[PDB]
């Protein structure tokens, strides 16, 4: 007779922090993204969910992907967003580059800054 519903407002945040902690260790990371002279380990499921570019890319098999036209430190910030919902203390002189990286990768919130 009785139907029960409940919503955990803390969940999606805790989950993202845990996913970011994993990423720091490379745990469960199933792709490496090479950007200039840097390699970033990440999770395909998260990248696919959050980037229209990666969503397209990860329909093809492959464990290493290479990005052109984005500087490593800018990609580092895009990934920090993907793994947190936030951009934190970005120099204003980098913002145009960050926006452009969001545009290229199809990360809507970043492209809209």
């Amino acid at each position: 007779r009785k139907l029960i519903s409940a919503t955990d407002i803390q969940y999606s945040g805790s989950l993202l922090n845990s996913l970011n902690e994993q990423r720091g260790h490379g745990l469960f990371c199933d792709v490496t993204v090479i950007v200039e002279d840097r390699k970033f380990r990440a999770h395909k499921n998260i990248l696919s969910a959050s980037s229209t570019y990666f969503h397209q890319l990860f329909s093809v098999a492959g464990q290493v992907v290479e990005l052109s036209f984005i500087r490593a430190e800018i990609f580092a910030e895009i990934l920090n967003y993907i793994y947190s919902s936030k951009i934190v203390r970005v120099r204003s002189d980098l913002l145009d580059e960050l926006i452009k990286s969001g545009q290229l990768l199809g990360v809507k919130f970043i492209a809209a800054l």
